[PDB]
């Protein structure tokens, strides 16, 4: 009845987990056929941006949800099964699944001319039924639409292997003894490159913008952990840049020594990649890395560096793009293309609407996604009130210009906030 939460991962189990404590009306309706988000796929085979080799790379202590601890026999990074179990257990102690419709896909959003707004839902027949909601908390993710490189370098239709994102990616022994590329240096290139080194008879890592490889550990601390770290919060920018890029050379080296690009900026400048296991796989030759793919020759691929590969297949690490197809008009966006939500959260002309989880962060996502949950459901019920629009459109302004200038025009960078600052305003 008053709350309808699109999505029951780990946003939409906070929303639903927040709104329950208000005593706040609400389905939560979700097209899997379990809770969990994307970290019950890799264990059903189901495509997914996960894949078999998952762990996290933040503390669980950090990553779980603080009212509800990770069990104790579980590891600092649990695997994705580990993850999946853990959230499945969260939703039956918070009383959750009896508001939960499973196998039911949101397909159409509509803001009614009253103020409700109507949900046409696909059932598991794929029965359309359409009901009406005061309010809709969107927590359907950010990693649902494959990003694929434009161009395709040339000769991708002569190809005789197949070429793939890693949104097909499922696990490393589906390649045994063959030749795979993979292309990226994000945290899913590096996991699927370690993973192939052991699988593949050969696998190359082609990198055409040099990333930051930090390791998921420095001084035996995750560096999530490190981040709140009191002695490591009170350095100041370059102050801790200086010592953080210190730890690494003395831990790592820098990237100019394992044939990887080193990258145009300095560490938190766009993105980092967190490894334990790539630089080492290199320099057992479990990987070999390549610049950027020039061209596929039929059956190998040509770097831009003249050199040639035989090659049986390539996945594409390029990450996902930020869609929200039941939503007709889009989410709230500048003609840049930015993302327009005060506080990342509320679009500023769309009473009843909150977008949660929408945000990337310094480390863990979980308790920003519980900050979030527990203002929205305040705004639901009237304990908590936004600003007139034109004052919540100056925030967003303010956020944006400060984006540009920090993160710079980059994709993605209109979710982005540090941990601190803005878990300082709830
Ligand atoms: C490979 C990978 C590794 C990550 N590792 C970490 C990590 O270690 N630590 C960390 O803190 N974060 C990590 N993240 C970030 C991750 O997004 C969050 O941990 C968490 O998954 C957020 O879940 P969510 O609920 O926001 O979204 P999702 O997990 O995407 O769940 C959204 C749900 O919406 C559902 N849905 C229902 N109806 C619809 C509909 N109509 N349309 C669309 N969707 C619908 C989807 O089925 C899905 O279950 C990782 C992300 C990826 C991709
Ligand atoms: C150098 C340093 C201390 C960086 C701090 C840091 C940065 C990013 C992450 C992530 C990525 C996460 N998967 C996300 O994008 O939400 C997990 N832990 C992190 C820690």
């Amino acid at each position: 009845m008053r709350v309808c939460v699109i999505g029951a991962g780990l946003s939409g189990l906070a929303v639903g987990h927040a709104l329950k404590e208000r005593g706040i009306s609400f389905v939560c309706l979700e097209k899997a056929p379990d809770v969990g988000g994307i970290w019950r796929q890799p264990g059903a085979g189901e495509r997914g941006p996960g894949y078999r080799t998952l762990h996290l790379n933040t503390a669980k202590q950090l990553t779980g949800y603080a009212d509800f601890p990770m069990p104790d026999a579980y590891p600092l990074y649990p695997r994705h099964s580990q993850v999946a179990a853990y959230l499945r257990s969260f939703a039956e102690w918070a009383g959750l699944l009896d508001h939960v419709e499973l196998r039911t896909e949101v397909v159409s959003v509509r803001q009614d001319a009253d103020g409700p707004w109507t949900v046409v839902s696909r059932g598991a027949d794929g029965a359309q039924v359409s009901r009406r909601f005061e309010q809709v908390v969107v927590a359907s993710g950010h990693h649902n639409e494959p990003a694929l490189p434009d161009p395709l370098p040339a000769g991708a239709d002569s190809f005789a292997g197949t070429i793939l994102h890693s949104l097909d990616y499922r696990d490393g022994g589906d390649f045994a003894g063959r030749r795979v590329v993979v292309v990226g240096l994000g945290a899913s290139a590096v996991d699927i490159a370690a993973d192939l080194s052991r699988h593949a008879e050969r696998t190359l890592l082609s990198v055409r913008r040099g990333l930051h490889i930090v390791p998921k550990q420095l001084f035996g601390m995750s560096v999530d952990e490190i981040a709140e770290a009191p002695w490591w919060n009170e350095m100041s920018f370059d102050e801790r840049r200086r010592w953080v890029e210190q730890a690494l050379l003395v831990a790592r080296g820098r990237l100019s020594d394992y044939g990887l690009p080193e990258p145009d900026h300095p560490v938190f400048s766009s993105a980092t990649t967190l490894s334990d296991e790539i630089l080492s796989r290199i320099r057992h030759g479990a990987v070999t890395p390549k610049p950027a793919i020039a061209s596929f020759d039929g059956d190998r691929v040509v770097f831009t560096d003249g050199t040639s590969e035989p090659a049986d297949a390539v996945v594409y690490c390029t990450g996902f793009h930020m869609t929200f197809p039941f939503l007709p008009a889009g989410c709230p966006m500048s003609a840049d293309g930015s993302v327009e939500l005060y506080r990342r959260v509320v679009p500023a002309d769309r009473p009843g609407l909150y977008f949660v989880g929408l945000v990337r962060p310094v480390g863990a996502i979980t308790r920003l996604v519980e900050a979030q949950a527990e203002w929205v459901a305040r705004l639901v019920d009237g304990a908590a009130v936004l600003p007139a629009a034109d004052q919540m459109r100056e925030e967003i302004g303010t956020y944006l210009t400060g984006i540009v200038q920090r993160y710079g025009r980059t994709e993605g960078a209109s979710i982005q906030v540090d941990v601190g600052p803005y878990l300082a305003e709830f």
